[PDB]
């Protein structure tokens, strides 16, 4: 599955990326499992997409006030900041050319 290997990745942007605070695989993954059951990502790849980030911000944010559940939510946020450092910070392209160099 496509699923764990992206929870590797992510947590692997966050280390790097995530200033401070990290989370756990074991909240990337409540995470992500949430953002599939309620239909928001098809694949969990499709969450590197910037498409995907205002959609999602909305949705966790509607679930932590309907219901009073913010855990995700704020997985997200440490997550968010991640990617966006990483896309500021970076060329896009260059970096993957890098990693599929070292495939062989």
């Amino acid at each position: 599955s496509e699923f764990e290997a992206v929870i590797k990745v992510i947590s692997s942007a966050c280390k790097t990326y995530c200033g401070k605070t990290s989370p756990s695989k074991k909240e990337i993954g409540a995470m992500l499992s949430l953002l599939q059951k309620e239909g928001l990502l098809m694949s969990p790849s499709d969450l590197y997409s910037p498409g995907s980030w205002d959609p999602i911000t909305a949705a966790l944010s509607q679930r932590a006030m309907i219901l009073g559940k913010s855990g995700e939510l704020k997985t997200w946020g440490l997550v968010l900041g991640a990617l966006k450092a990483a896309r500021e910070e970076q060329v896009t392209s260059e970096q993957a050319k890098f990693w599929l160099g070292l495939g062989g």
